[PDB]
């Protein structure tokens, strides 16, 4: 649709041929979106530097060893000698790998699109329309609004797509064009058509320009224009692809690609220039071409074998795979340049109300007498669990569960709770939860006598909505309430004068529940239950029971308490006075105490735990609250912000303290505030520029349009799945939960992305860093070549493929909350870091060099043995007595060979166990923890054993199959690489970090 503005309400809705009350059938939605497509901007090509300083470098190469292989391929014709074999068939082989090569990238790729493909389940829907499926609005993705359906806009909406206003549903409908036009101040729309077609956007004000905000109202409307036919679109295309901008993972990233691609071509250039003095050998036939050529063949095979593949695919993937467990964990998180963020947050300041806390009052706690003997007693206290207002959750005793119908004194206290009670519980089927109907005070004890149900009423085959006030019922219809004398600030507490239900003895069985503060309750109680009896109140018992009420106000919960009492004989109606309040007290005189219930606005699921996660982390936590101060700091306490005995008179402020603080100050109480109470909207901003001006990395909460600027300055700027869509447009990450212990979960995964980024660079570096010195070991000492081209391109395949990508698949580490966050600034790489490199693979690459020199050394049960010199073995035709019964060519036997490659592969096998985690021994994380890895040391193994035990193969790569005893030789060689990391680990988990 197009000028849609000119055109009115009718004649819009004949263009797509549609009814405002109907909406887009399903036939005309998969046409639109077949011929409009998906309403947003086309993804820009993604050429990193890595792909080409990496990945198109190394195609180049192994098309240039090919090259070399049929260059030779073809000498071996004009050699007149005897018609080879072996040396016939490389080009045949080369290829062949070449091929396993490919099928391994298209695997890792296809799991890369899959992962991320895998995504577009959890984006966020924001976007109501109406369509000839439901006769009910519903949601869906933006992208997925194609032109023509009918949508619905409402007060803190975004609008998804251009729409031409239909009809205004609100008295008023104000905009906020800022973002395009230019003006924060909104504007008001109509339905009117704007007869100039060349008009500007500041005119069009009949209609909804996507990426724009409401700013009051609701309207319904249709779709004119979607993806960059948008009018922000048409001006977001300017930014389309022309761009120059990369996160600061992919700047450290790129510029390792770019540092790896000079150390391989120097040291494989080097390779070759060594061996110069092996161009002429007896073994290539003295050619000082064959010869040039045989090396230039290993030296672009190292290289091959060197650099690691499989990067970009690879980590791609653990993104893609790892935002997915946030989403399903209700961590929302739509900008993948995003998680590198989140995994360095070092302080997370977050609303209190509905995210820290539940927000829905909640008895935990109550008790009643036990006992009564020498004008003492003792209390049966229980603890009620479920934090909710919904019926959930049991009572205990010693933290065992018990029946509260056990207890007559809970019956009674059940019985107060229920009709001293102006509240009930209501179940809405809509959003299938609780609700509360009336005082949260009053809802926690209609609440609570839900989940006591003295009267073990049967409900766990009830209806939810029957099951609301179930047990509130029960007890309804025992006892009939005949009046309520009001609660009065005068005695702080209310009554309910009521009778026994369906009586016939009208002035039979009368009583009065009280329920109030505490002190003027229980100083009007002259008598106290003990079960169904009761005795006189005394000093010792009036002192026991207050002490409880004082540790429970005054201990790290601070639960506000109410004391619950009986008049046994309340006076006649006709002597009380309902008009006059003050008189109140007096009737509610004569009482017989019978408990206490302590309530709170409880944590969150998992909050606690989540807060103690962080400071473990050393990210801090920062509540920011409209509680008065000395409450906030309660709450902290409560929760685990703040320890129960902690000054934190320095660490908490209100708005006002905050405000009288001079720049330097304001600034110094960030760095230290754990608290912010009664504050302004605009102290969210400061606060963030505060946090920032100390390089902390900033995780902000909101859900209102004033929460915006703040959102957008945090590093992580975290919206309520809850709240308005203004807050999440401005924000990095949606709590689908709301939930704190959401945010701390999703920080989590995004340092666990990190570490198996990094566990698959160790294993791929180290490794391959021994491959390369293990060709060097042999060159600069002498000793005989213990490698050939298609020997280094078969090790490339079987250990830098599947076993590597299997690491992106590593659980997350056991230490990951317990080391502090990582800074962005800090290298890829540390100095610590690439000891550990060049330790693990300079052993590899003599183990390696020397698992060959031993069967020509130190053999054992083996041929050879000439443990002396062999660095001139190219003079063994030269001086033959030195010799004792063994032929010179005994040097070039696959023997050697056989074991430097089987080591090579066995050992790096090895090295992806310790490539399961970063720091801790396997004794800690077993190998059995990531199963896939277990899968592709298999798969490498059997090819391995495959390419030795099937006769055409070994005579392919040069190869002899080893006995029962020199594979052991392999291992007692081998299996010390896991005990040489193992030890690094034991430095750096104990005397690096702790
Ligand atoms: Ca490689
Ligand atoms: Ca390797
Ligand atoms: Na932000």
């Amino acid at each position: 649709m197009e000028a849609a503005h000119s055109k009115s309400t009718e004649e819009c809705l004949a263009y797509f041929g549609v009814s405002e009350t109907t909406g887009l059938t399903p036939d005309q939605v998969k046409r639109h979106l077949e011929k409009y497509g998906h309403n947003e901007l086309p993804a820009e090509e993604g050429k990193s530097l890595w792909e080409l300083v990496i990945e198109q470098f190394e195609d180049l190469l192994v098309r240039i060893l090919l090259l070399a292989a049929c260059i030779s391929f073809v000498l071996a014709w004009f050699e007149e000698g005897e018609e080879t074999i072996t040396a016939f068939v490389e080009p045949f082989v080369i290829l062949l790998i070449l091929i396993a090569n490919a099928i391994v990238g298209v695997w890792q790729e296809r799991n890369a699109e899959n992962a991320i493909e895998a995504l577009k389940e959890y984006e966020p829907e924001m976007g109501k329309v109406y369509r000839a499926d439901r006769k009910s609005v519903q949601r869906i993705k933006a992208r997925d609004i194609v032109p023509g359906d009918i949508v619905e806009v409402a007060v803190g909406d975004k609008v998804p797509a251009d729409i031409r206003i239909l009809s205004i549903k609100s008295t008023t409908l104000r905009v906020d064009q800022s973002i395009l036009t230019g003006e924060s101040v909104s504007v008001i729309k109509h339905t009117e058509p704007v007869p100039d077609p060349r008009a500007v956007n500041q005119d069009k004000k009949n209609m909804l320009f996507s990426g724009t905000n409401i700013a009051a109202g609701k309207a319904l409307g249709i779709v004119a224009t979607t993806g960059v036919s948008t009018e922000i679109g048409k001006i977001r295309d300017q930014m389309a692809a022309t761009e120059q901008d990369k996160t600061p993972l992919q700047q450290k990233l790129d510029e390792f690609g770019e540092q790896l691609s000079k150390v391989i071509s120097l040291i494989c250039v080097a390779v070759w220039l060594i061996n110069i003095g092996h161009f002429n050998d007896p073994v290539h036939g003295g050619s000082w071409i064959r010869g040039a050529i045989y090396y230039f063949k290993i030296a672009v095979a190292l290289a091959v074998a060197a650099i690691p593949e499989g990067l970009p695919a690879v980590i791609t993937t653990c993104l893609a795979l790892g935002t997915r467990r946030m989403a399903k964990k209700n961590a929302i998180v739509r900008s993948l340049p995003s998680v590198e963020t989140l995994g360095c947050t070092s302080v997370i300041c977050s609303d209190k109300t509905g995210t820290l806390t539940t927000n829905q009052m909640s008895v935990c706690k109550m008790f009643i007498i036990d006992k009564v003997d020498g004008d003492f007693c003792s209390l049966n206290e229980f603890s009620i669990t479920g934090s909710t207002y919904a019926p959930e959750g049991e009572v205990l005793k010693n933290d065992k569960p018990i029946r509260s119908g056990q207890f007559d004194g809970l019956v009674e206290l059940a019985t107060i709770c229920a009709l001293c009670n102006d509240s009930s519980l209501d179940f809405n089927e809509t959003k299938g939860v609780y609700e509360k109907v009336g005082e949260a005070t009053e809802t926690a004890l209609t609440t609570l006598v839900e989940k006591m149900n003295v009267f073990n009423t049967e409900v766990r085959n009830l209806s939810k909505v029957e099951r609301a006030n179930a047990c509130n019922s029960v007890i309804r219809q025992l006892m009939k309430k005949e009046f309520t004398l009001e609660f009065s600030r005068d005695r702080k507490s209310m009554s309910v004068y009521c009778s026994p239900a369906k009586s016939s003895r009208a002035a039979v069985g009368n009583k009065m529940f009280v329920k109030g503060a505490p002190e003027g309750v229980i100083d009007r109680c002259n008598y106290v239950r003990v079960g169904t009896t009761r005795v006189p109140m005394t000093g010792p018992v009036k002192e026991k029971i207050l002490s409880v009420i004082k540790e429970w106000g005054t201990g790290r919960d601070t639960l506000r308490c109410l004391a619950l009492a009986t008049r046994d004989t309340p006076p006649k109606r006709e002597e009380m006075v309902l008009d006059d309040s003050s008189r109140f007290m007096e009737y509610e005189t004569d009482l017989t105490f019978v408990g206490v219930v302590g309530m709170l606005d409880p944590p969150r699921k998992e909050v606690m735990g989540s807060i103690q996660l962080c400071r473990d982390a050393g990210i801090r936590v920062i509540m920011i609250t409209g509680d008065n101060k000395g409450t906030a700091i309660a709450i902290c306490r409560r929760i685990g912000i703040f320890g129960e005995n902690e000054e934190v008179a320095d660490r908490a402020y209100t708005g006002r303290e905050f405000d009288d603080l001079p720049l330097a100050e304001q600034r110094e109480a960030c760095r230290r505030a754990c608290c912010f109470a009664r504050v302004e909207p605009s102290h969210k901003s400061k606060i963030v520029e505060y946090l920032q001006s100390y390089d902390e990395i900033t995780a902000m909460t909101g859900d209102g349009v004033n929460d915006a600027p703040a959102l957008k300055k945090a590093e992580i700027g975290i919206a309520m799945g809850s709240g308005t869509a203004v807050a999440k447009t401005a924000s990095e990450m949606v709590l689908a939960d709301d939930n704190f212990s959401t945010i701390v979960a999703a920080v989590e995964e995004g340092r666990a992305i990190y570490n198996n980024m990094k566990q698959f660079i160790r294993y791929l570096i180290s490794s391959n860093v021994g491959e390369v010195v293990c060709i060097f070991l042999t060159a600069a000492l002498g000793l005989p070549e213990a490698l050939i081209p298609v020997q280094l391109l078969w090790v490339n395949l079987v250990t830098d493929g599947l076993p590597a990508t299997a690491l992106g698949f590593n659980p997350p580490d056991l230490d990951i909350m317990d080391r502090p966050p990582r800074s962005p600034k800090e290298p890829l790489i540390s100095g610590w870091l690439f000891f550990r490199y060049m330790a693990i693979g300079g052993y590899v690459g003599a183990a390696t060099v020397g698992a060959a020199a031993w069967w020509f050394m130190y053999a054992e049960d083996g041929p050879g043995v000439t443990y002396h010199q062999l660095t001139h073995f190219m003079q063994c035709t030269e001086d033959h007595p030195h010799f004792e019964g063994l032929d010179c060519e005994i040097f070039e036997a696959p023997e050697p060979m056989t074991m430097a490659l089987s080591v090579l592969v066995t050992i790096e096998m090895c090295n992806a166990l310790n490539s399961l985690s970063e720091n801790q021994s396997l004794m800690r994380m077993p190998p059995w923890v990531n199963i896939w890895l277990l899968g592709s040391i298999c798969l490498s193994m059997s090819l391995h054993f495959l390419i030795l035990y099937v006769d055409p193969l070994p005579m392919i790569f040069k190869l002899k199959a080893l006995d029962l005893t020199q594979w052991l030789m392999v291992l007692k060689i081998s299996l010390p690489v896991i005990g040489l990391d193992e030890i690094l680990k034991f430095i750096a988990r104990n005397y690096l970090e702790g």
